[PDB]
Order: structure tokens, then sequence, then C-alpha cells
């Protein structure tokens, strides 16, 4: 089977009521202490309003939770009380119920969002390597706590461009690792899929979010996002192999021992492993550095366990001037 390089053993040695999000007994607050103010957004599990502290007026964000199940409920809140003043993580203010429909809502800190449609094309080569290492922070911290993220991309990445602040967000797909557990594949978005989700690989770990983020870094500095366009699950790893090569598909698959559908085999064909240097135009450029292909290089990896932990990732030389900028307070 197949562990995590790093953070394998957090949730083995923390109390059993760290992760054991089933038999959590949440302490619900007052829910008349806040009112919607304005419907910001929405999604197959909930309804996210901007609403209103009904005291202080200051502003925040509910998101009303709707029919799932209590066990998927349990492990969103469980998951954001373990991480809650972490690093880019959004802040969960606060959690009440109806208590007459039962109905759920998680109150957070409100977010002055830029979606990423409109902010990415006027983000500069400084832009990104300050806020990918951000998003670095929050992904480090939340894997030194034991837990993946399973959903990161752009839509879930918020970032307040004036103030440059960032936060992740959405954490209904997040999970415990547990050494050696078969998790759920149907997890993430299609165009953040690593690998493993689309070949059955079930005992993935961290990993995952680093080849998600990836993704998104491709997609960013090569001004072409979702830069892996795949239509289906299917067709997704199409796509991933016309760029990272079959030859090293290949021996992903005989290193874990899986082994393709015949309908999918007969689409994946045989593909050399295109240069990242292909992807340059005079459109993306300024974006596109060696130190950055380096560090894209060694994220978008077929087998989990060559890709870059969060930590490695922060090290990089790409970040060696934001780190300037860091440790200079
Ligand atoms: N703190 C926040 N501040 C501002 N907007 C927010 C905040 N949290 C969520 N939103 C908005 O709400 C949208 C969806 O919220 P989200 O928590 O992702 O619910 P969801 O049902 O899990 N979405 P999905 O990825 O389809 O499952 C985001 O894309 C934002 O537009
Ligand atoms: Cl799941
Ligand atoms: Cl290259
Ligand atoms: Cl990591
Ligand atoms: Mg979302």
């Amino acid at each position: 089977m197949s562990k995590a390089r790093v953070y394998t053993e957090v949730n083995v040695i923390r109390p059993k009521d760290y992760w054991d999000y089933e038999s959590l007994i949440v302490q619900w607050g007052e829910q008349d202490d806040y009112e919607v103010v304005r419907k910001v957004g929405r999604g197959k599990y909930s309804e996210v309003f901007e609403g209103i502290n009904v005291n202080s007026k200051e502003k925040c964000i509910i998101k009303i939770l709707k029919p799932v199940k209590k066990k998927k409920i349990r492990r969103e809140i469980k998951i954001l009380q373990n991480l809650c003043g972490g690093p880019n993580i959004v802040k969960l203010l606060d959690v009440v119920r109806d208590q007459h429909s039962k109905t759920p809502s998680l109150i957070f800190e409100y977010v002055n969002s830029t979606d990423f449609k409109v902010l990415y094309p006027t983000l500069t080569d400084y832009d990104i390597r300050y806020y990918i290492y951000e998003l670095l922070k929050a992904l480090d911290f939340c894997h030194s706590q034991g837990i993946m993220h399973r959903d990161v991309k752009p839509h879930n990445v918020m970032i307040d461009h004036e103030l440059r602040k960032l936060r992740l967000i959405d954490w209904g797909l997040a999970e415990f690792y547990h050494p050696g557990k078969e998790y759920n594949v149907r997890v993430a978005s299609r165009y953040f899929k690593g690998p493993e989700l689309l070949v059955d690989l079930q005992d993935y770990d961290y990993s995952l979010d680093m080849w998600s983020l990836g993704c998104m870094f491709a997609g960013m500095i090569f001004r072409k996002e979702p830069f892996f366009y795949g239509h289906d699950n299917q067709d997704q790893l199409v796509k991933i192999a016309k760029v990272l090569g079959t030859d090293e598909l290949n021996a992903y698959l005989n290193k874990y021992q899986l082994e393709l559908d015949p309908q999918l085999e007969a689409l994946v064909g045989r593909h050399s492993r295109k240069p990242w240097s292909k992807f340059i135009n005079a459109d993306n450029q300024h974006l596109v550095s060696p130190e950055a292909i380096d560090f894209l290089d060694k994220l978008l990896r077929y087998d989990h366990q060559d890709r870059l932990t969060a930590k490695e990732a922060m090290a990089h030389a790409y970040f060696a001037q934001v780190r300037a900028a860091e440790t200079s307070r």
C-alpha cells in the first residue's frame, strides 16, 4: 500500500475525538443572532449568503447547508474547528441551526473576493509567486493537521486583491488522512483531479492537493485555465497524458499494479512528454521563468510520491524573494 511521505502519523497519535467527526456533538449558537442580507452563491449542497451580525451589523458569510447527511455536516464542522486560526484558512465564526427544521448554518468571516475569471488575467509574475506561496502556507498547515482538502481549485481560493489577503474555502470534501485508508475517488473537480482519482488509486494522501495546485499554477503562468480541459473523467486522463506522456503513465500503472479500462486505454494512446516550454507564447512569456517551469514540473507528476510536499515547494527557488520579503518582519 501507499502512505504519505510527510505527516503520516498525525491522526494515529492524536486522541480519537480529534478525527472521529462521526461522534461530534455540536454546541450550536443562537441562530437568531444572524440574518441574510444578500445571496452570494450556491452549490449542490448549500446556499451561501452575505449575512450580517444582528448586533454588530459587522458582515459575515452564512453557508446554509442543504439536506446533506449528518455525517458529512459533522465532518466539515469538525475540520473547520480543527483548522480555525491557521494561516489563510477561512475563519469559522459560529455554527447555528434552526431548532425546528434542524437546518444548520456555518457563519464565516466575509472576504471581498475577486472572481478568478476576472482577477487572473491581471496577475503579474510577482502576484503569482506571492499568492501561490500564501496558498502553500494554507495547504502545509492543513496537511500538518492530518487533513486533505480534496477540492483545491480557483473557485475555492478567495483573493482580496486590494488587501492581498487569501483564504482557502469550501471544506465540505475534506477528510482526515489515516495511513492505509482507501478513500472515495469521486472528490475534487474534473480539471484538478489527480491521476490517482482517474485510475482508481484509493490510498491517496495529501499529495492529491499538490496536483490540484499544479493545475492551478499551470493555468496561471500560461494564461490557459483550465490547463487540462477534459470533458469527462476519462477524457481528463487523456488530456493529461498528451502533456505528461504515456510512458511515465505506464510506469505509474506498473508500479502500483493498476490497469486502465479497455475503453480508456484506447483513448489514452501513446504520447511523448511535451516540454513545458512548448506552452510559452507571446501572451504569457512574462509570467514564465525557468524557476517557474522547474517548480511546475515537480508538481505535475503521475506518481504522487514524486510530487513536492507543500514545505518542499515553499523552499523552491521560485519563491526565494517572497521568503525574503516575509522574513523581513
Ligand atoms: N467567506 C466568504 N466570503 C465571501 N464569499 C464567500 C465566502 N465563502 C464562500 N463564498 C462564496 O460562496 C461560494 C460557494 O461557497 P462554498 O463554501 O464553496 O459552497 P459549496 O456548496 O461547497 N460550493 P461547491 O464547490 O460547488 O461545493 C464561493 O464560490 C464564494 O463565491
Ligand atoms: Cl467523501
Ligand atoms: Cl521543460
Ligand atoms: Cl504537504
Ligand atoms: Mg466552492
